[PDB]
Parts: structure tokens; sequence; C-alpha cells
RNA sequence: AGAGUCUCUCAGCUGGUACAGUUUUAGAGCUAGAAAUAGCAAGUUAAAAUAAGGCUAGUCCGUUAUCAACUUGAAAAAGUG
DNA sequence: CAATACCATGTACTAGCTGGGAGACTTC
DNA sequence: CATGGTATTG
């Protein structure tokens, strides 16, 4: 019989709510209370909010998952090769391996003598003064030939597996393959042979230092080409140079072509970008292009290998040795040159850990990068340095051997060192000729990617099958894996079935009959006409054929003028026709018949019928798998159709992707009466041409009835396996769950009475490092110099103006200028499409310039003008990606006819009525839940109507009736949105029935622009632009009231000051890591904990601040004293996150090892994070953790002084209503005075912070001279001193508050705790004095 | 609304791999002094751990999601104002 | 104790699938 | 970043 509709504000850190009845008021009621106090019952308003901390994604855990598998892995990559190790060394020395697995205990647990590699000390001595690094003896066994110590051997081979380097490079690897200076050579070769005219002369070049050096790659560019007289940068064999360096040299202007060639070697699509320029070039081109990319692997490995190859066959260990021996002449003439020229300075550079100095960057925590900015200036000031000074610009001074940027070093170049190394030894030992395959193994053998985990059932993310149950080992993995149905199962558990055919796998997206039927889709729905055709007439099946041999199978892309001349012309003899169904050119295309035909060279082969599938598996094969072996291996029951050179190109051929239909719904099922697929309707279809959508909706047809009967609903999902399920970020997603549940609560509140309506909102939604990124890859494929000019961090970018500056190239993007980077101040922002009409301040529809007016005229697109002479630049910032395309279209739109009115329509509309798929799913979920019953024609009975609004329309509504939000003085703005949801929505769809269309779950232009524009008028008096409206608003047709001007503004504005409102912060158990992870060094502390069982980190250090996972309550006794006499006690026990499963499974064994005794075993309480507790005065506190307490109160700021503080600080209108705003700041300036008493007497109550509410009081007094606006302001930021939660810093003007903590937990042990359900509505109080022996 | 296609873009989820960093130990500090300390020499490398750990013992698993209280119940859940 | 201060693992490469948003062609 | 852990200093 009572009646109400529900409002809700879904956020990533709220869930606001509140209930309304017929005359927009919110009910109140008493509810029960249960405990142990006085109170039975307490009144509540029927509107709240939940807060809760966000919902963290699966990354993280992702990467620490992957990480701790490849610790276990490099573990057993040392444990197979102590394995082959194992009986030899037994022989030379039967405690080695024991020595080094102990390596890390102290002397006093050490079981062995503490001398790793002999075990004695001087043997040990020796050693080091022999080979000072690893890289000294990887050396010395590579290069000699004497029989060598077993130990040494092992130390050797271990380092390299245990650090064996990346595998981005596929195929073998030779150091001095690739000879800079050899390899220079070989395109000097190349290129005098393809231009005899034109030759270069290269004698006295020294290819090999300057390509090798140390420095940029345009430097390195520059250096080369001006050693070449005549020969510009930008020339074929500059750009030939720039290529092998890496760069993205356009080799259009050289070859004077139409297409772009713009090349870069690092993109995994160049091979592809190489033949559309082979393919107009010619392939006598090929041997250039392929001289340079070898030359390219020269350069690359130079940067790694810095010696000589043919004094060596360890370049990469004698380059480190390099790094040691110039590391220490350098520290000799350093010390020498500090000791006679700064000899005060000296003890602070080599001893002092603290600084920034040698010490600190061998012993202290100094990186190279700080090591070079301390000793720069040290350098520069002394004399003498100048060798050292520019080591120190290469970055190339006193380095390290392990370092940063050892990430280039390729696994080949370590296979290289270890492979060398067993065959100098083999000879002398039996045992490594017998495994030096399993050895190498060892290093070369990862799993693949789409082999996954190797488990055996126990492995949720496993999916990997064995041919043999055994274990798996590097040297076996071939046998027991079964790698192609692993490899398949990796593609298959992830790709989706076709829905109407719901047991059919999808189609490749590369498959040829996919495109013929995505061609043939779209050609059906062609039409034309002519002079003499009386209406536009679709294609015939003959002629849609022919449209398919003549152009889609001889062009890649078929445009509209080849349909007109090519086919219109030369076939059917018209001079003039108009086509529709398509603009430009043809979408669907058939991209895999044509590089197949370039693979296989056999026009009759692929369009020959019997091929068909044949075609479809080859197809499949290159999309299914990636791996160039497996994928030979599945080709080859093919091999004798095709040549060995066809089928090694086909090799190379891969795709991915996969369609959205079946070959079964494409090319199978038939129409029962026509017998005929739907790809054979597409083809023909007499004169309907019948498309996809057409043919399988179709009565006549046997295609859609086949289609329900194969439909097979399975077992569904819980509401959590549902919204889990849900495209979207997993924060948003936490507060779709708990707004279900909050509606689950309210409606039992209501007596199991189901709401009228249901009005939702839903808000709308590292960085720095991208920004930079972006630009990186913007400027090198521009080829700016800007980042030269003007160096920036990744920080800066976050600047809005930078950021757009660096995108802009520096330039204006409405005038061919450039703008200066020290004035961006002066500059404008300005939107493309206006704001007025789309709500996007992204940098996709935002533009830097020096003067906005330039953009043209301000309520539209920028003009035409601006379009002819800045298209060209726009285009080149869109394929330097630093524009998107959609800014590029909203940029050149005045081309197309700029914004038609109907555009101006849709974007009023977009303003208001919400499209977001995430929102609808929300609203189908309680719809879902709310309306179960049928009616007579079994159709749904919607009881409950959920509605979905914008933010915009509560937004306008608070600032056109004054109902202003102030998010800093509390959480109340989140319940009062969900309030005001409520009541717009219920009176909007009261008002406009027929707008339930647009706003209710479930199933001129100027006209549309005014009437949404003008939607909300009807709460207002008076409208300018100047009508006027009556006080009462009533539906038309049923003459109902839907809103009182005279009574129900009342009603909203005493329902925003009700003092009362559930904020309810949701109690969490913590997760995650059990403390920081920081390895700290020994320190005589119980904070330290044992990285290993049994190491105490007294003696090894280890790790502190773990997180608490729940406090829990004790009340229980203690021994005290020497005596151990029993005391009672009651205090909060903090249980980690690592302790948890310890303390569940038995707590009262975990809490006597922890020291109590007679534990109280059923008063236990157990207490999450923010558990709530009042204790005197209303004052209010939540957990933290065990040992600290947060603010547990909201400050309930009267609705006057909100108002005054939202219109004093400008946080707008007509310039007299502006005036007046102004003049009732100005009226009522003691509101100033009121705010700071009524924050002083709050904080007095429950913040309890002396020291900081004097300083408040004191700045607030002193700077009472300043504007208003400007005081107003920084109130706002002393409601951090009153805001619930973790108390935080914050600065009045110029003085800073730093926060006041809890620092102790004693005193909720005597006050009430506080269990409240999700609204709060229901709640459990428990005097807590009431405990204690 | 829904569906297929084209172009661009953003996010979610899974897998494979590398480089550092840190921690303890090893890399004989010397000399003058009873010591306190001073003067000087030296430094670049390595082993091992990298969530404690778990049973299911795999070259597997261990940081996401989900969680007021109470009554049942082993739990799964349901119920309670 | 209270006030105060300091601290917090990071980078790089790479193979996929799925879904959301924007504009456009064709449809139910 | 933010805020809970930790030590230091009175
Ligand atoms: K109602
Ligand atoms: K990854
Ligand atoms: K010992
Ligand atoms: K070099
Ligand atoms: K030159
Ligand atoms: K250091
Ligand atoms: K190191
Ligand atoms: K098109
Ligand atoms: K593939
Ligand atoms: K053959
Ligand atoms: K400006
Ligand atoms: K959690
Ligand atoms: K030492
Ligand atoms: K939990
Ligand atoms: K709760
Ligand atoms: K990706
Ligand atoms: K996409
Ligand atoms: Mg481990
Ligand atoms: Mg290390």
């Amino acid at each position: 019989d009572k009646k109400y509709s529900i409002g809700l504000a879904i956020g990533t850190n709220s869930v606001g709510w509140a209930v309304i009845t017929d005359e927009y008021k919110v009910p109140s009621k008493k509810f029960k209370v249960l405990g142990n106090t006085d109170r039975h019952s307490i009144k509540k308003n029927l509107i709240g909010a939940l807060l809760f901390d966000s919902g963290e994604t699966a990354e993280a855990t992702r990467l620490k998952r992957t990480a701790r598998r490849r610790y276990t892995r490099r573990k057993n990559r040392i444990c197979y090769l102590q394995e082959i190790f194992s009986n030899e060394m037994a022989k030379v020395d039967d405690s080695f391996f024991h020595r080094l697995e102990e390596s890390f205990l102290v002397e006093e647990d050490k079981k062995h003598e503490r001398h790793p590699i002999f075990g004695n000390i001087v043997d040990e001595v020796a050693y080091h003064e022999k080979y000072p690094t690893i890289y000294h003896l990887r050396k010395k066994l590579v290069d000699s030939t004497d029989k060598a110590d077993l130990r040494l051997i092992y130390l050797a081979l271990a380092h390299m597996i245990k650090f064996r380097g990346h595998f981005l490079i596929e195929g073998d690897l030779n150091p001095d393959n690739s000879d800079v200076d050899k390899l220079f050579i070989q395109l000097v070769q190349t290129y005098n042979q393809l231009f005899e005219e034109n030759p270069i002369n290269a004698s006295g070049v020294d290819a090999k230092a300057i390509l090798s050096a140390r420095l940029s790659k345009s430097r390195r560019l520059e250096n080369l080409i001006a050693q070449l007289p005549g020969e510009k940068k930008n020339g074929l064999f500059g750009n030939l140079i720039a290529l092998s360096l890496g760069l993205t040299p356009n080799f259009k202007s050289n070859f004077d072509l139409a297409e772009d060639a713009k090349l870069q070697l690092s993109k995994d699509t160049y091979d592809d970008d190489l033949d559309n320029l082979l393919a107009q070039i010619g392939d006598q081109y090929a041997d250039l292009f392929l001289a340079a990319k070898n030359l390219s692997d020269a350069i690359l490995l130079s940067d790694i290998l810095r010696v000589n190859t043919e004094i060596t066959k360890a370049p990469l260990s004698a380059s480190m040795i390099k790094r040691y021996d110039e590391h220490h002449q350098d520290l000799t003439l350093l010390k020498a040159l500090v000791r006679q020229q700064l000899p005060e300075k000296y003890k602070e550079i080599f001893f002092d850990q603290s600084k920034n100095g040698y010490a600190g960057y061998i012993d202290g925590g100094a990186s190279q990068e700080e090591f070079y900015k301390f000793i720069k200036p040290i350098l520069e000031k002394m004399d003498g340095t100048e060798e050292l000074l520019v080591k120190l610009n290469r970055e190339d001074l006193l380095r390290k051997q392990r370092t940063f940027d050892n990430g280039s070093i390729p696994h080949q170049i370590h296979l290289g060192e270890l492979h060398a190394i067993l065959r100098r030894q083999e000879d002398f030992y039996p045992f490594l000729k017998d495994n030096r395959e399993k050895i190498e193994k060892i290093l070369t053998f990862r799993i693949p990617y789409y082999v996954g985990p190797l488990a055996r059932g126990n492995s949720r993310f496993a999916w990997m099958t064995r041919k043999s149950e055994e274990t798996i080992t590097p040297w076996n993995f071939e046998e027991v894996v079964d790698k192609g149905a692993s490899a398949q199962s990796f593609i298959e558990r992830m790709t989706n079935f076709d829905k109407n055919l719901p047991n059919e796998k999808v189609l490749p997206k590369h498959s040829l009959l996919y495109e013929y039927f995505t061609v043939y889709n779209e050609l059906t729905k062609v039409k034309y006409v002519t002079e003499g055709m009386r209406k536009p007439a679709f294609l015939s099946g003959e002629q849609k054929k022919a449209i398919v041999d003549l152009l889609f199978k001889t062009n890649r892309k078929v445009t509209v003028k080849q349909l007109k001349e090519d086919y219109f012309k030369k076939i059917e003899c018209f001079d003039s026709v108009e086509i529709s169904g398509v603009e430009d050119r043809f979408n669907a295309s058939l991209g895999t018949y044509h590089d197949l035909l370039k693979i296989i060279k056999d026009k009759d082969f692929l369009d020959n019928e019997e091929n068909e599938d044949i075609l479809e598996d080859i197809v499949l094969t290159l999309t299914l798998f990636e791996d160039r072996e497996m994928i030979e291996e599945r080709l080859k029951t093919y091999a004798h159709l095709f040549d060995d050179k066809v089928m090694k190109q086909l090799k190379r051929r891969r795709y991915t992707g996969w369609g959205r239909l079946s070959r079964k719904l494409i090319n199978g099922i038939r129409d029962k009466q026509s017998g005929k697929t739907i790809l054979d309707f597409l083809k023909s279809d007499g004169f309907a041409n019948r498309n996809f959508m057409q043919l399988i909706h179709d009565d006549s047809l046997t295609f859609k009835e086949d289609i329900q009967k194969a439909q097979v609903s399975g077992q569904g999902d819980s509401l959590h396996e549902h919204i889990a399920n849900l495209a979207g970020s997993p924060a948003i997603k936490k507060g779709i769950l708990q707004t279900v549940k909050v509606v689950d609560e309210l409606v039992k509140v209501m007596g199991r009475h189901k709401p009228e309506n249901i009005v939702i909102e839903m808000a709308r939604e590292k960085n720095s490092r991208e920004r930079m990124k972006r630009i990186e890859e913007g400027i090198k494929e521009l080829g700016s110099q800007i980042l030269k000019e003007h160096p920036v961090e990744n920080t800066q970018l976050q600047n809005e103006k930078l950021y757009l500056y660096y995108l802009q190239n520096g330039r204006d993007m409405y005038v061919d200028q450039e703008l200066d980077i020290n004035r961006l101040s002066d500059y404008d922002v300005d939107a493309i499409v206006p704001q007025s009409f789309l709500k996007d301040d992204s940098i996709d529809n935002k533009v830097l310039t020096r003067s906005d007016k330039n953009r043209g005229k301000s309520d539209n697109v920028p003009s035409e003008e601006v379009v002819k002479k800045m298209k060209n630049y726009w285009r080149q910032l869109l394929n330097a990606k630093l524009i998107t395309q959609r800014k590029f279209d909203n940029l050149t739109k005045a081309e197309r006819g700029g914004l038609s009115e109907l555009d101006k329509a849709g974007f009023i509309k977009r303003q208001l009525v919400e499209t977001r798929q995430i929102t609808k799913h929300v609203a189908q979920i309680l719809d879902s839940r709310m309306n179960t019953k049928y009616d007579e024609n079994d159709k749904l009975i919607r009881e409950v109507k959920v509605i979905t609004l914008k933010s915009k329309l509560v937004s306008d509504f608070r600032k056109d009736f004054q109902f202003y939000k102030v998010r800093e003085i509390n959480n109340y703005h989140h319940a009062h949105d969900a309030y005001l949801n409520a009541v717009v929505g219920t009176a909007l769809i009261k008002k406009y029935p027929k707008l339930e269309s647009e706003f209710v779950y479930g199933d001129k232009a100027t006209a549309k622009y005014f009437f949404y524009s003008n939607i909300m008028n009807f709460f207002k008096t008076e409208i300018t632009l100047i009508r006027k409206r009556p006080l009462i608003e009533t539906n038309g047709e049923t003459g109902e009231i839907v809103w009182d001007k005279g009574r129900d503004f009342a009603t909203v504005r005493k329902v925003l000051s009700m003092p009362q409102v559930n904020i309810v912060k949701k109690t969490e158990v913590q997760t995650g890591g059990f403390s920081k992870e920081s390895i700290l060094p020994k320190r005589n502390s119980d904070k330290l904990i044992a990285r290993k069982k049994d190491w105490d980190p007294k003696k090894y250090g280890g790790f502190d601040s773990p997180t608490v996972a729940y406090s829990v309550l004790v009340v229980a006794k203690v021994e005290k004293g020497k005596s151990k006499k029993l005391k009672s006690v009651k205090e909060l026990l903090g249980i980690t996150i690592m302790e948890r499963s310890s303390f569940e499974k038995n707590p009262i064994d975990f809490l006597e090892a922890k020291g109590y005794k007679e534990v109280k075993k059923d008063l236990i309480i157990k207490l999450p994070k923010y558990s709530l507790f009042e204790l005197e005065n209303g004052r209010k506190r939540m957990l933290a953790s065990a040992g600290e307490l947060q603010k547990g109160n909201e400050l309930a700021l009267p609705s006057k002084y909100v108002n005054f503080l939202y219109l004093a600080s400008h946080y707008k209108g007509s310039p007299e209503d502006n005036e007046q705003k102004q003049l009732f700041v100005e009226q009522h300036k003691h509101y100033l005075d009121e705010i700071i008493e009524q924050i002083s007497e709050f904080s007095k109550r429950v913040i309890l912070a002396d020291a900081n509410l004097d300083k408040v009081l004191s700045a607030y007094n002193k700077h009472r001279d300043k504007p208003i606006r400007e005081q107003a302001e920084n109130i706002i930021h002393l409601f951090t001193l009153t805001n619930l939660g973790a108390p935080a810093a914050f600065k009045y003007f110029d003085t800073t508050i730093d926060r006041k903590r809890y620092t102790s937990t004693k005193e909720v042990l005597d006050a009430t705790l506080i269990h409240q359900s999700i609204t709060g509505l229901y709640e459990t109080r428990i005097d807590l004095s009431q405990l204690g022996g």
C-alpha cells in the first residue's frame, strides 16, 4: 500500500541511495537495535551512501605469479646442471655444491668451510687475484686450451645459465657474422651496382667507428653523411643508413613514389611494408634493402660487443673486462687527480657512503646516474679530467659489469661462450662431451607461451596436455608435451563460438570464405541508376560475380571510381551512373586472396572450388599457430602441391584475428526448399538481394528455424559471476554488485514491497610514461628535432598545454606557424567540436592554438579555410599517431558539410540519454531481478521501471535551483545525488510518459534540438529564451500532478538539510602482500621478519611493516614479570596476512603461542579494517589497524553554509543573477566566522587535535584581510581536518598543517562497537566495557 | 535497441622471457699506537633468497574477485528487525 | 606518552583472446 | 599517491 521509489548513484568508491515517496519526501523509520546496550531502537532517515576502497584489477597479482614461476624455473636450470656435474664433482670436491648452497649463512651457521670455491683462504684469494670478475674466468675458459678445475668450469657455465639473456632474436647468431666495416662496404657494393652513373667514393671512411659510436642515431647518420661529399642524409644511401641505424626513413622521394614507403626495421609489420615498396620499384632493389638489414644487425651487436672479434671467441666477456680495466685505470687517475687538486674532498668522495660519491656508488645506494650527477661538477672544476668528462657524457665512466643496460644481451651470445667452454673442456672430461647438447639445451630451452605452465591437474591457469605421463624436462619436452594440442587449446579456450550456432567455432578473420562472405554481403546491397532506368536496381547474380572476378580479384581495394569505369563503362557501356550503398571505396576486400596469389602464383588454383577445403585449412593453420616450425609441420600434408620456394613463403605468412560467424552458418546449412546456403543467397537472390540480417530473419526460409533449434543455453551464472563477466573496470564492477545488495536490503526494509521506479546514475571515469612514448614514437616517425631543441621529462607532460605543444610538433594547430614553448600561458586550448555540443575534455577533442579566434566561428567545427590550409599538416600528425583518426575527422568535418542540425540535435540528446553498455547491463540486472511475472500474452510485467540518467541532469538541476554540492565538506553529496536522481527521474517520466522509451529499460532536427534543450524547463517558473510557466505542472493526458513549484522545492531543501545521513564505510579484511617488500639489513628489533624459516633477522635482516588482515579482541591473561604471575588483560591483536591461515586453523593455539593464557574463546571478536566504535559525546572512531584509529564522524554543515561556500569560492548565468549571488555573499560575510565556529565546535567534540585546531584558528585570524573568494577557497581545505577517515595533511593559504594521528586503540576496548548492515539501517551495538575479567 | 562489415581507439584476462635492485656470506686490508684513533691502501665480482611457505609433489600452487552481526549448519547456505 | 619525520621494488620485451567507445556502409 | 609501520626525539 505504501508506494516509494529508489535513487542510486553508482561510483567507483561509493554507492549512494535514497528512498522517496509520492511527494518526493524521504521516509524515516524506527529500526530495532541489537546487542547489549540501553538502546533498543533508533530513528533512521532512508537515505545514505556506502563507501568502499577501490576494487583492484588482477594485473599486479599476475605479474607476481609469473615472476614466481621464473624464479622456480631459474632454480631448476641450476639444479639440472648440478645433477649433471654430480658424480664427477664428487671426485674433485665432495662438498663444493654444499658450500654454494650455504654461502648465505653466517660462519656460525655454516657446516662447511667459509670459502665457497676452494674451501681454503689461500686458494680463494688466489682465484680473485687472477679472476677479479666472473668474465675474466669466462674468457679464460673460452680461449685457453689447458685442462681446467671442474669447479671453475661449473661456475662459468652456471653463471651463463642463471643469467642467460633474452630471446628476442630468432635463429642463430655468430659474432663477426655482422662486421660493421664489412657490412657497410657490402652496402656500398650493392648500391654502386644499381647506380653505375651515380657511385659513392667510400675510401677513407671509417664506417666501423662512426656507426658503432655510442651516439644518437641521427648524429651518427650526420657523421657518416658528412664523410660522403655530394651525398645528403635524405638521399637514397642516407635513407638506407638511416634505416640501418633504426630510424624511420621515407623512401617515397628516393624512388618518385605515390605510396609513402615509410620503413622501420623495428616494427613487426616491416617485411610487408618492404614488399609494397618492392612491388613499385621492382626486385632489383631487394639486394639493397637486404644489405641494410644486415648492417642494422651489425650496429646493434656493436652496442653490446665493443671488442675486436679476431682476438677472442668471448667478445662479451672481453667487453666486460674492458669495462673493468678502464674502470681501474680511470679510478687510479681520478684518485690521483683529486688527491693533488682537491685533497679536502677526498674523504667525502671515496669513504662517505651517505654521499653520491664513489663510496656511495660502490657501497651506498647511489646509482650510476646519481654518481655521474654528483661527480660531473667535480670533474669540470679540476684540470686533466677532459677524457673522464668525455666518458661521463657517453655514459661510459667507471662502469660496473652487472648493470641495467645488460638487457640488450641476446642469449645467443651467452650460448656462444657456453658452447666454446664445453668444446674446450670436453676433451678432458668425458661427461661434458656426453652432456654438451644437454647443457646447451638448459640454456636455450624456454617454455613456449602457447604451452603455459607444465601442470598436472592443480593449476586453474594451465591448459597443457601431455603425450605421455612423465616428468617434463628441457630434453624430453618435444616428446612428452603435445605442443600441437597445447598450442591449439591456447587459442580455442579463448575464441568465441558462433552465437547463431553455439556449437560451431568461429572462422578465422582472414579465411577466404569469410572474406567472400563480407564482400558479397556488402555488394548485394549496392544499387545503381542510369538515364533510361526508371528506378535504381540491385546487382544481379551475374553482375556481382562479374564485379568480383574483374575488380575484387584484381585489386586489393575496389573504389567506386573503379566500379563506374572498370565495370559499368567497360562492360555495361554506361557513361554516367549513380551508385548507392557504398561511399568512396568498398569496406570489404579479398585481402587473403591477393596474399596467397602473390605466394603461390596460381590464380586458377585459387579459383578452383575443389581447393576450398585446402585453402581454408591453410589459413586456419596460419591463424591458429605462430611458431614457424609448427606451421611448417601442419602444412607438410600439402607439400606435394607447391614448390619448396612457395612452401617457404607460405610459412612466413601468418594471420591473427577471428571473425564472428562460423563456416557452418556462412556456407554450411541450407534452406530446405531452395537448397542454398547463406553465401549462395548473397551470390544470387533473384531481385530481392537479401543480406545476412534479412536471410536469418526471413520466415519464408529455414535459416531462422535452424538458428533457434541450435540454441543451447546452459547453466546460469550467479549474480557475482554475471557481474564479473561484464565488460568494465573491476572498480566499477565492485560498485555494481554493491548496488544490487543495497537494493535488496532497501526492499526488505519496505516490507518486501517493490518500488515504483529505480533511478540509477553511473559516474563517468604511469600515465605520464605513456605520454612520453606517444611523443617519442611520434617525433621519430615525424623526423622532427624538437626533443633535441627542447628536452622534457615524463612528469612535465601532465601539463595540458605542454603535452599539446609536443603532440603538435611545436606548431599552431589552426595556423601554419610555430609556437613558443616559453609562451604557453598566452596561448589557448580549444575544443574541436564545441563543448556546448560535445562534453569532451580529452586530448582527442582539444587543440593548442595561439588564439582560438583563428578557429573561425565558435558555434561549429573549425572553418573550411582552416581545413584547406592545415589538412596536410594534420595528416602528418595523424600518420605520426600524434592525433587520432577521430581527432582528424572532427578537425576536417567542415569540408564534409560541417556540423549538421541533426548532429547538434544528437549531441544534446546524448548529453541527457545514457547509452553506455555498462549502464544498460546494470539496468538489465535490476530489471530482471524486480520484474519476474508474465501476463496473458506471456510478455514481461514491468512493475518496476528502471530509469537511467546522466549526471548532467541533476548537476544542472543543482545549479539552476541552488542546491549546490561541495564534495570536500563531507560524504553526504553521494546520498544527496541519489535522492535528486530519484526526484528528477520520477518527475521527468511522470511529466512525459512518452520519454519512457528513451529512459526506461525494456522493449525536424530543429524540433528535437529545441525539445531536448528545453526538456528540463517544466521545473522552472520563468524561462528566458522570456516565457513563463504555471506554479503547478501536471501531466497533460492523465491530469496527475508531477511538480508543485511552491511546495516541492521546499521538500528537496528539507531533505538536503537533514543532518542524519547513513554514511557507511564498508569494513574489509585486508589482503595482498604480506608486508613491505624491501629487504632490510640486520638490526636488533622484533619488528623484523625472517625471509626464511631459519634466517634469524638479527643475523640476516628481513622484512618489517606487515599488513594486518584483521584485528582480534582478546580477553585473556598474560604472564607478568619474572614470576610469570597471571594478569587479566583486554587488548587488540593484529592478525597479519601471513599469520591469518595459522590463526584461523586453531585460534586458541595461535593465541597461546603469542603469550595469552585462559583465552575467553567466546569473547573473541573479529574486527576488520574500518570497524566502527562510538565513544563519548557522539565521537566515533574507525579501526585503521590494531594500533591506529581513523576519524569516524561526519560534519553535517548546515545547507546555508554549504551554499555560501559554493557561491563565495566560485566553485555562472546572467549578469544580474551573478550580481545577486555576489550581493548575497557580501551580505552574509559573517558566515565565515560561523563556519569556523561550526568547525571548531565539531573539532573540539570529536576530532581532538588541540595543536592543529589552534593552528587553524591562528591561520584564519591571520588572513582575515584576504579576499572573500580566497578565504572561502581555503576554508574548503579546512574540512580535511574534519573529514571522515584517515587523517591527512592540508594547508590553509601558505600555512601547512600536518596530520594528527590516533596512534592508540586502547580507548575503543571500552567503547561501543557498532556492526552495521550494508545500508547502516540495521545495527548491532556492543558495549565493550562489559568485557574484561 | 540488436546484428555483420570497415577505420581508429581504450580497457579486461591469460601465457612466455630478460635486466637490475636488495639482503647475508666470500673476495687475507696495511701501518703507527696499550687502546682511543690517525695515515694510507682497497672498491667493479660471486653464491644464495626474492613473498613465510603448501600438498596435490606438479619444472604445480601462494598478493584479483567476494566478506556487518546473530541463529541454525561441518560447511554450502538459508533465516532474523 | 606527543610531535615529528621518513619510508614504501623497478624496468624491459613479447604471444594471444575478449569486450567497451567513436565515425561510417548495410540490415532486423 | 596515500596512509599505515617504524624509529627518533623529546
Ligand atoms: K513513488
Ligand atoms: K606481461
Ligand atoms: K663453522
Ligand atoms: K660501441
Ligand atoms: K655530405
Ligand atoms: K650503489
Ligand atoms: K650487483
Ligand atoms: K567506405
Ligand atoms: K597466427
Ligand atoms: K613439391
Ligand atoms: K590565454
Ligand atoms: K580483497
Ligand atoms: K668482505
Ligand atoms: K576474504
Ligand atoms: K558492514
Ligand atoms: K596486447
Ligand atoms: K576492438
Ligand atoms: Mg620459492
Ligand atoms: Mg644480483
